[PDB]
């Protein structure tokens, strides 16, 4: 319903604004070349969210709901860092190097369940997730949907 | 009460972690000279968080937190932006300075009400609050308290 579909994006939000922990942690430890979870600790469980996780190879952040917002099995919304392939006209984004010294600015795309291709500007499409998302897009913010 | 102070001060780590999206976006207006503010939103609120603010002339960062966690006016804590004065060979912490490229490694340090003076390791003392946090030490993590 719509109704429930605003409790599920509301909350959601909150999900996505209590990852950005996340999202300044793998900005510290790329610009220090260390693998992008070191160190992070994430900010208490609350009644919507489960987990925030950092994924230490490429940065990816996987923010898991709990059963208020989703079920279990359809409650992960990820989110995919990407940096330009040269700071100075791009031709294109890539992933993430783990260990490589990387102080620009990092572009974040989400991705719920449904969303199968990267829509970014230019540069161009970003990575794919590398752990698949599950929470319905229709439960996220719209950048997040197919 | 204990019980309530230790769920005050997860609430509080809430409000810090939302607070990460601001520490970027001064990190990144320091790297680009422009004022600290620029460009950032504070973060939907919560049952927890009323509000996460910018200084646009120093970095400093206020988050208020509603009643759940403190009564009004003994509710804020403020997070204060510090850099090395020669990042090779330091003698002293300074604040932020609006128009400059600064990219090196901007120190945070957190401030309750009760908090006395800027307790930071070498190269020394950063600067204070601009006006006074409000939210008692006892309510928040260690790092803010005296
Ligand atoms: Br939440
Ligand atoms: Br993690
Ligand atoms: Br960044
Ligand atoms: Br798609
Ligand atoms: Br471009
Ligand atoms: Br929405
Ligand atoms: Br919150
Ligand atoms: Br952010
Ligand atoms: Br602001
Ligand atoms: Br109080
Ligand atoms: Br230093
Ligand atoms: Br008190
Ligand atoms: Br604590």
């Amino acid at each position: 319903s719509a109704y429930q579909d605003y409790l599920a994006r509301s909350r959601v939000g909150e999900g996505l604004a209590l990852a950005a922990s996340a999202r300044l942690a793998v900005a510290e430890n790329a610009a220090s070349g260390n693998g992008f979870s070191g160190g992070y600790v994430s900010p208490p469980a609350t009644r919507n969210v489960e987990s925030i996780r950092i994924d230490d190879d490429t940065g990816q952040i996987a923010i898991a709901f709990t059963a208020r917002v989703a079920a279990a099995g359809a409650n992960t919304l990820v989110l995919v860092p990407s940096v330009p392939d040269q700071a100075d006209t791009p031709t294109a984004r890539v992933a993430l190097s783990k260990g490589v010294i990387q102080a620009g600015t990092i572009t974040w795309e989400c991705f719920a369940g449904d969303k199968a291709s990267s829509s970014l500007p230019a540069p161009g499409a970003g990575p794919m997730p590398t752990d698949a998302p599950t929470l319905a897009g229709k439960l996220a913010p719209p950048e997040c949907r197919a």
